[PDB]
């Protein structure tokens, strides 16, 4: 029965100076600095920038004193542009620990030809998510540390999956997107887990699979995807609603608030969809409608907003927080 703890699991909510100390905890200058900007450069499959992307994520997350293991998922895969490598960065706490609350991204850019002097970056797709994920890690470094200890009193622990090759090479279809989820669930799904187990596999263990995509321009609105994972989507709009009443959001109005009650009359493809097709609960949070400068060379950092991403931050902190009971 242990697969069907996910479906009775309760957030344990912060209170008011819980809260506080989070958005004191997480530093929006630090991580455009340290975490953010040495992402913003071309990191399509193979690239140097690819080499570099995934040697910078990894080194962000060593120097932590949380027991984050690191594994890279590498494999071949045939492509519009012939067969390239693709790696996904896998980084978990308590690996044998058999439910994971799992965070991603994507880490690869689009590849485009260069107009005029300028190349894409990918800044909201998705630099800034990564960028969120290892700001998380370092803010969150000293509570997450706490689950080293092991204790009577779930089994229960975080994971974080930086995927690559989610960006079509030409066009965008079944075969060309999604290399890096595509393989990643395939194989998780096909992994006993916990080890030794009959039955079931390591996609039992992903007790829910936050999606970040797209994230970074002002005003962003998410819709609420799916009814599976509804009262997660409303927890978030719970923690962003008492951030906001206590002051701990910057340039935020109730307004404009990012967390919307409605539904999407459709279906993104994302890095969700092989896990969601395979019974996984998905929490996506890709905004509706995508940044104006989606898939422009104008996504870059000038139209990053910090205090957006600053106010999303604290509000993923306190979620994470929640459900990890920490
Ligand atoms: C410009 O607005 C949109 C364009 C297309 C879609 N539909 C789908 S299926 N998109 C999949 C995007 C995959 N991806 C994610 C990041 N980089 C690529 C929805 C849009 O606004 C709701
Ligand atoms: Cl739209
Ligand atoms: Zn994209």
């Amino acid at each position: 029965a242990w697969p069907e703890e996910k479906n009775y699991h309760q957030p344990a909510i912060l209170n008011s100076s819980a809260l506080r100390q989070i958005a004191e905890g997480t530093s929006i200058s630090e991580m455009w600095q340290n975490d953010l900007q040495p992402l913003l450069i071309e990191r399509y499959p193979g690239s140097p920038g690819s080499y570099a992307a995934r040697q910078h994520i990894m080194q962000r997350i060593q120097r932590l004193q949380a027991d984050w293991v690191l594994e890279i998922d590498t494999f071949l895969s045939q492509t519009p542009e012939g067969e390239r490598s693709f790696s996904n960065i896998i980084s978990t706490l308590n690996p044998t620990a058999k439910r994971h609350l799992v965070l991603a991204c994507h880490y690869d850019s689009k590849y485009f030809s260069h107009w005029n002097n300028r190349v894409f970056v990918g800044a909201t797709d998705s630099a800034v998510p990564c960028a969120m994920m290892l700001e998380l890690a370092r803010a969150l470094d000293k509570k997450l540390l706490s689950l080293k200890t092991v204790s009577d009193s779930p089994d229960l622990s975080l994971q974080l999956i930086f995927f690559d090759g989610e960006e079509a090479f030409l066009h965008w279809s079944p075969q060309d997107s999604l290399y890096g989820s595509r393989h990643l669930a395939a194989k998780m799904a096909s992994t006993p887990h916990p080890p030794g187990a009959r039955g079931t596999s390591q996609l039992h263990g992903m007790d829910l699979l936050v999606l970040l995509d797209l994230i970074g321009a002002p005003n962003p609105t998410f819709p609420n995807f799916f009814p599976n994972s509804a009262r997660w989507f409303e927890r978030l709009q719970a923690i962003e609603h008492e951030l906001h009443e206590l002051g701990l959001l910057k340039d935020h109005s109730l307004e404009g608030r990012y967390f919307q009650n409605y539904s999407y009359g459709g279906v993104i493809q994302d890095d969700h969809i092989p896990f969601l097709r395979r019974g996984v609960p998905v929490l996506h949070l890709i905004p509706s409608p995508f940044p104006e400068v989606w898939h422009t060379m104008d996504d870059n950092e000038e139209n990053l907003d910090e205090s957006t991403i600053d106010n999303l931050n604290k509000i993923l902190q306190v979620f994470v927080l929640e459900y990890l009971h920490l």
